[PDB]
C-alpha cells in the first residue's frame, strides 16, 4: 500500500508524551504542535528514509501513522496492516525463533529467509540450541546489536502492508548493520512500502524519498538527488565526511543536529 501525507499538523495530546517514552502538560496546553506541515507521496514499494536534528519528531510522525497521535489539520492517507519496529527493542520470554514469530503463523520459508536477511545466522550459530535458546523479558544478557536485529526480524516477519522501522541501525557492530540494511531493507524488502527512521547517509542515498525533520518542521522533503541541489550547504557538509555512516550514533546525530541548527 501506498502512504500519501497532504499539509498535516499534530498538536500535543495528554497521555502522548507517556507512550513517547515507553513538562508536556504544557506543551498540550499550549497547543504546541508536534509535527507541522508535513506532506509526502509515498508509492507502494517505495522505501522512504526519516532523518534530521535530535528530537525533531521522527517517532512522532511513526505514531502518526499508527494512528496513536490525531492529525488535528491536513490528510492522512494509507491502507492495510502495519508493522511497527520501535527504537526500543523488546524482548519476551522464550525462544529466539518464538521472538520472531510471536503471534503469526509459522512457514519455514518465509522465516529462515527473514533470519538470514537480519544477519541472526551469525548469532545463533554461536549458541548450543541456535535459534531455540531461551531468552528472558528483556535478552539482557545479549547485544543491542542482536537485540535490534531480533526486534527487526519480528516486525519484518509479520506481513503487512506498511512497515516503519525506527533507528534499528544505531549500535557498534557498524559492519553488520551495513549488511542488515542491504540484505533486509533493500533486497528482501524491496517491494514492500517503508519508512526507516535513520542518521547514516548511504540509507538516504538508497532511499526512494526523503523527509529531513527539525524542530517538528520539514527541512526538506524529495530524492536524494534533489537534495544536493537545493540543498547544497547541508549536502556538502554531510557529505564532506569520509565515513560518517561509521560514527556513533550519538555523532551522527549530533552533526546532523548542528547543522541543521545551522542553515536554518
Ligand atoms: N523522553 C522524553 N522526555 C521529554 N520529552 C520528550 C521525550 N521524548 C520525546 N519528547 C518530546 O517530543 C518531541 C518529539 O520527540 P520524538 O520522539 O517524536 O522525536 P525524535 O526525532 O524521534 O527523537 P530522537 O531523535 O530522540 O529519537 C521532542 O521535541 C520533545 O519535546
Ligand atoms: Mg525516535
Amino acid at each position: 500500500t501506498g502512504i500519501i501525507m497532504e499539509n498535516v499538523t499534530a498538536f500535543w495530546e495528554e497521555g502522548f508524551g507517556e507512550l513517547l517514552e515507553k513538562s508536556f502538560s504544557h506543551l498540550c496546553l499550549v497547543g504546541n504542535p508536534v509535527l507541522k506541515n508535513i506532506n509526502l507521496n509515498i508509492e507502494k514499494g517505495e522505501m522512504l528514509a526519516i532523518t534530521g536534528s535530535t528530537g525533531s519528531g521522527k517517532t512522532s510522525l511513526l505514531m502518526l501513522i499508527l494512528g496513536e497521535l490525531e492529525a488535528s489539520e491536513g490528510i492522512i492517507k494509507h491502507s492495510g496492516r502495519v508493522s511497527f519496529c520501535s527504537q526500543f527493542s523488546w524482548i519476551m520470554p522464550g525462544t529466539i525463533k518464538e521472538n520472531i514469530i510471536s503471534g503469526v503463523s509459522y512457514d519455514e520459508y518465509r522465516y529462515k529467509s527473514v533470519v538470514k536477511a537480519c544477519q541472526l545466522q551469525q548469532d545463533i550459530t554461536k549458541f548450543a540450541e541456535q535459534d531455540n535458546t531461551v531468552l528472558g523479558e528483556g535478552g539482557v544478557t545479549l547485544s543491542g546489536g542482536q537485540r535490534a536485529r531480533i526486534s527487526l526480524a519480528r516486525a519484518v516477519y509479520k506481513d503487512a502492508d506498511l512497515y516503519l522501522l525506527d533507528s534499528p541501525f544505531g549500535y557498534l557492530d557498524v559492519f553488520t548493520e551495513e549488511q542488515v540494511f542491504e540484505s533486509c531493507v533493500c533486497k528482501l524488502m524491496a517491494n514492500k512500502t517503508r519508512i526507516l527512521v535513520t542518521s547514516k547517509m548511504e540509507h538516504l542515498r538508497k532511499a526512494d524519498k526523503i523527509l529531513i525533520l527539525h524542530q517538528g518542521s520539514s527541512y526538506f522533503y524529495g530524492t536524494f538527488s534533489e537534495l544536493q541541489s537545493l540543498r547544497p550547504d547541508f549536502s556538502s557538509k554531510l557529505m564532506g565526511y569520509d565515513t560518517f555512516d561509521q560514527f556513533t550514533e550519538e555523532r551522527r546525530s549530533s552533526i546532523l543536529t548542528e547543522t541543521l541548527r545551522r542553515f536554518s
